[PDB]
């Protein structure tokens, strides 16, 4: 869920999800059309597809369980659901965290009319 997003993303980047991802470039919060502006936001198009490949889950409010063995990430045992959804987590952790040096606060509150393209998953 958006719980242990968010948290994840902190740990991960030393960065609030919200509002440094909530509203980044075309796919960074709500939003699922264009062409990804940079690196973080190609991060959140993967992300937004990696959603997409579970349509019968719900990833914004089904809850799961990580630790950190060190410093990685393991997702724990749980449902089907809840462990394609934290893959899914894991991976934009990971992608937002080797793309900081990109990160581009002039992408933060993009507006929608420059979001253009066609983009598949
Ligand atoms: C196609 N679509 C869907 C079709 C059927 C079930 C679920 C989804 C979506 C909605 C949503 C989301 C991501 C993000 C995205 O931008 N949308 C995609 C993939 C999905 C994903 O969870």
């Amino acid at each position: 869920s958006l719980l242990e997003f968010g948290k994840m993303i902190l740990e991960e980047t030393g960065k609030l999800a919200i509002p440094s991802y909530s509203s980044y470039g075309c796919y960074c919060g709500w939003g699922g059309k264009g062409t990804p502006k940079d690196a973080t936001d190609r991060c959140c198009f993967v992300h937004d597809c990696c959603y997409g490949n579970l349509p019968d889950c719900n990833p914004k409010s089904d809850r799961y369980k990580y630790k950190r063995v060190n410093g990685a990430i393991v997702c724990e045992k749980g449902t089907s659901c809840e462990n394609r959804i934290c893959e899914c987590d894991k991976a934009a952790a990971i992608c937002f965290r080797q793309n900081l040096n990109t990160y581009s606060k002039k992408y933060m509150l993009y507006p929608d009319f420059l979001c253009k393209g066609e983009l598949k998953c």
